[PDB]
């Protein structure tokens, strides 16, 4: 219809991008922020320079997630506009390269866990890296990283097969359903590119997480599981659940469709006479966006994945105007980003074509 | 029954937790602060990351005590609620793992005393670690640290046996009763897990400390003893005495029952028409909480250990309201912590089941 | 023939310098800034001291360009006034020497690209160095850098020869037309000095960049090209185009004469009743000098190259007055430089004799 | 007169401590500052941690003097109260240990003079260390550092024996009478402890310094002497003279008694209707406490040594109130110390029993 | 005797010091600043400590000149008052030692020129060091540095003999006439001390700088010369010229007497009804003391060297009062030093006995 005060385009416009085979003008301006200025734009160089993240005060531990969410958005841009597919592929190439720099993964070694960030555990880093390898090849058709993708995929597969519980831990003795969801999605992508059936393990993982790691009544996952002590931390998490449901919807749509209504009841607050919405991070509080501060932003991605245009509009009306977007020299900027990973996640939500459609992305024109 | 101004829960409610088999909501919110947010909560990871302490400005020398006092509080959480015992055990695993990081023990080397922090002396560090080894095993039933526990317990026992005075020194030539008190309690915990009689050394230690290291009429220990010169520092200390009497009460309850009312006469100032109290750190002053600033907070622990609900309420009415507690997103914060180790010591005193009860904690049956 | 506030000499006087065989007094005052004060002037010593650049807050990635644009201006100074030819030669010797300091090229290593900055790729650096080598020898008698010049020229020639596309990438997988224009110009200088035909490769390059790297109708180059993915970034760039058209005019005057009118219509905004002009950096914006902020400054150099006295006057009337020039002790300073590389590019544009003229520099004495 | 605002006890009270065999409450409060709080009190640990000096902004070159002046005061505390003698001995042990930390002597190496701070010259460090070895043993009777004390005493005496002038230098070619006085005093302490006669060299030194190095009419020493060039710097120094006469008074009382009245006439300004005094650092100025800023504080020590209760009272009335003392949790603090080494030198002057008395200290137990 | 507001002594008084055999009280207070306070005075120690310069914010590249200009001043102090000659000699000993510290010469290595600061070129450092060696021995009669002096003098001689132009460069391919003047003056001093004729190379050097490097009508040298390109930088420089003419006056007084009036016409602006003067650094400007900001300060030295009392008084009336000199505890301080090397150059100019007089300095005996 029409756009609220501090909004750049309507929700109708974002949802129509694929049908119209073109990104909106503000999505183009975000692509310009990512690509345009020498040395300081985030996708300027495959080198290990991180000036763009320094300029944004990205904490070191968060750089790997920023790169990953940029990559996931780029993959949908490729699906939206055939004429931007080469550009998206080039940016994905750079994302894989930067992801492998020690600035990005070195917290593993500084925390004392080892010098090799892919060898075992650390799925929080290598789950994303493996998915990125795969999306890069889907987009470009390039075998640049094929040997690396095969090696990391088998490593992930072997870890899963050898655990008594379904899945893999991130750090030693810490298990997170959201990092597992990335890892399993990368198996689906590998199976798409090659003959394989790495995805066969997904069934046992979906059955396992619905047992003790989820509150089926509230449609919400608990914070984390700890296999050695058997502990499940007793708080439910909105950002955890929105992220997980979104990726799971790409592999088993019925699963996410079952819990999504109950999820909204549990965490989502509609206000401003139906015009806006904000998301509580855990139960037993009125406060929105507590904890890591990302409940609302990940629910925006979930709403987009589930095709919920109403909730999408309500969340973006809450999230974007107070941040004060402007476009300068055809480039997107925010004066007051409201959270970590802010331009990254709003970019992803505006373009996201569904993790299922990424799995079914047609071959490049060659 | 009435909630005093500025307080989160009644003293009646804290003391009733174990009987009702549930922590209070503000204790649960302290557990949330300890466990909830990725990367920056203190018990997120077993790696050598200390962001949580950095954000609270904890002095390096104080981190070992922070971790230890959290661990003692978690052991009581395990007794209070069977459903939180797995989480308490997980947190204790992380505590032991963090305790061994060089950030925690490295002052020993930097001061020029040696490269190995458990080898000889340095009881202030290895006393707490040995007790944490034993508490972890009592909570979880896990033998993960058992070889390390055996090794350190024998080091402690051997050192005691070799010394012509009863006990062990901290720094070379510096002897503190409170650090010894931790070391001996760890001997009792070892004997409880195994068949042993290591605790037999306790009687000679208790004889020695009542001879020149205490003023028996004031129920107060002197600051320190220095074996080589024979010197005893001629100032008495409240935080020293409160800590020591609380731990000793778990090994020889009659000892502590004897001195406790004298200690209160010597140091405790009741004010505001009996509603509040604060604790003087040494004799011959009117000033409260001088020196390291922890007389009141350790006396809060001692009041809990001794079953003194009247003094517990008075001290907590003095300590907590001016720190401005609030619960945001189901997690506890203080705007103005009044001392070092503030959330640690309030957490520990609110849940503390008594050191005797910890020593005799039943197995995780069900 | 009149002078607005903040201008130091007329556009007529700048364009007449060569015919008068004398620099303007403000150009002499700029040469004083470059040469006068012990230790802190930029051309005081061949050593690796960069105090002059620290005092101007030059980012280290930009120092190589600062040095190169000084060098290109000095070459025209040698052509303008024979009495300053020896000084200009001395300054060029120092430029080459400083250009080889690790402070200048070391970003290549820190980004992780290698320890040798001329081995392969890195044309953004070694292209400028190779041109500097040649201009030095044209201006002076000297064969000081002759072996280095021959060696690098070969490296560039071989790298062009082995590439499937016309030209050379900067960093890996990143192709920029403006950095290539520098490299190709250096081949023409080498041929001029010796008997060679390295320049024969120019035709293919010019045919190639006119295919997909340029919008023919708008007279504007796209930001960059990336051979591995085949991507051309979809934004056109003014500073890119102005710099490239300026250098190509020295090799194929017809090439640049074809696109110049369209370039001006695309990017240049005339304002203040025809007295001023400023340049938009890309399409679809009204903002001037976005991006790296050098569209106007490089268009100033292009106007000089193309002999466009009206546009030159308009651009200098926009750029110089707000920067507040002053001449103190016969040395030029600016209170408010409006961009990076500010005194470097205004110096170059004021003296620039034309890149074709520099190729045709009459030989020095014996 | 009455006890003025920023004073803590009367001068009569400080001078009567030893008769009464008890320190005053504010002296006890200073010992509490020195000993009480974990990790950050100066005498908490024999380790090479210097957090107490970091908190006071002590320049590194000054830490060696801080530790030594503490040690000289601790020695008198042992003489004053037999019940604090074991504490004083413990603090002296820690003082010797910290004194040997590279944080303390490392300037010798950084300045480029060599890696070993005791083998030659550098009397400014090793003179104090040697005197502290000896005071520790007089206080405790412990033989812990006896071999080191024997080693360093022989080094120092050999150096004296080999020089054409009487004494030793600090830096190469810089000779200071105050650093020499410390070295010679430590020879007397060694003789008191053992059978020896190292002090026999004192007469040639006292003879020598009464020639070129002192202005006998003004009762004041010149800044320094430099043997290779023969140069004697032509300015007189009050802090130099006050420290030197205090220590020499313990070896040759007549020497200091001769020059003390001239010294006072030369440097001391009484003001505020006889209630206060402040000391000019050099001649030809009206300014008090110029130079290193320590004239008044060392003259406070010298007054105590000479038994001049009136000048001691006047100087302490000048020095202590503007520094704003208070006692908090039974520990002494100053909000605005007016010089380097401030709580150190006020501590020393309050307790100082006389260097001759220290020399004659009765065995412990 | 009439004395302007922020002046401490009259020009008549400065020019009379040698005949009266005594320095003025403000010159004595400057020596007090140089020598008095422990650790932080510049001439406290022969070690490689540079606290005095850190406190004054001296740029590292400038420290070699500060030490050198202090040394040249100390040499005149020795000639002025026999009673301060020992002190001046002691201070020169320290100057030579500190000069050899890596903090002083290390810019040579950092710029990438090499690890040995004396073997070739770098006359800007080693010419000063060589002159300092000689002045030390003239003042003291000590042969402490004689072998180093002989060695460096030979190095300089051989480098001159091997060059196709008259003289030596500083940095590679940078020739400066002022730095040459120091080096040639050092050959005269060596000749004075020993039997030799190193100075014979001087005539060819004066012939060369007069032919190519000075504008004889303006009595002013060009900024620099660059042998490999042949470039002479086309600006004339006042501080360059003043420094060079002062030192040349000691070797060929006729040379400097020829250009001095023309130099004053070119650069020196007399103002305030003839009471003051200030010096323009280059031609075609009205700005005073541009560039390195030292034109007036070096012209003050030159006026002293040439005996020009009137111009000396004018320049000091321009330079000293806005810096606000005062005397505190018998030591000289300025609130607002107006340039680099400020107290160094005003010191030097106040005492300077003439470079020829320094060469003829009688033995101490």
């Amino acid at each position: 219809a029409e756009l609220p005060p501090g909004r750049l385009a309507t929700t109708e416009d974002y949802f129509a991008q694929q049908a119209k085979q073109a990104v909106t003008p503000d999505v183009m301006a975000q692509l310009a922020y990512m690509n345009y200025i020498d040395f300081i734009s985030p996708f300027y160089s495959r080198g290990c320079s991180f000036e763009a993240w320094e300029l944004k005060h990205t904490p070191q531990r968060v750089i790997k997630y920023s790169i990953a969410f940029y990559a996931y958005g780029l993959a949908s841009v490729a699906l939206i506009d055939p004429k931007l597919r080469a550009l998206a592929g080039h940016d994905l190439d750079i994302a894989v390269s930067k992801m492998k720099c020690k600035r990005v993964w070195g917290d593993w070694e500084e925390d004392g866990f080892g010098t090799d960030p892919i060898e075992k555990e650390n799925i929080m880093y290598k789950g994303h890296l493996n998915l990125m390898y795969g999306l890069y090849q889907l987009v470009t058709g390039s075998r640049r990283y094929e040997a690396e993708h095969a090696h990391l995929t088998r490593i992930i597969h072997d870890e899963i097969a050898a655990n008594p519980f379904a899945g893999i831990v991130c750090e030693p003795d810490n298990y997170f359903v959201q990092c597992n969801s990335v890892a399993y999605l990368s198996l689906w992508v590998y199976d798409r590119l090659h003959g394989t059936d790495y995805r066969a393990a997904t069934r046992a993982w979906l059955d396992f997480i619905q047992k003790d790691l989820i509150d089926p009544e509230r449609g919400a996952f608990y914070l984390s599981y700890h296999p050695e002590s058997g502990a499940v931390k007793p708080w439910i998490s909105a950002y955890t659940t929105a992220w997980t449901l979104a990726m799971v919807h790409g592999m088993d749509p019925a699963f996410s469709e079952r819990y999504y209504p109950r999820f909204k009841q549990t965490f989502v607050e509609v206000y401003d006479e139906g015009r806006k919405a904000r998301v509580r991070e855990t139960a037993g509080t009125d406060d929105a966006d507590g904890g890591v501060g990302l409940a609302s932003a990940f629910t925006l991605l979930l709403a987009r994945e589930m095709g919920d245009q109403q909730l999408f509009d309500q969340l973006l009306n809450h999230l974007e105007p107070p941040a004060k977007p402007s476009i300068v020299s055809a480039s997107l900027r925010y004066e007051h980003p409201g959270s970590l990973l802010f331009d990254e996640l709003l970019f992803l939500a505006k373009v996201h074509a569904g993790f299922g459609a990424l799995l079914r992305m047609p071959p490049p024109a060659a």
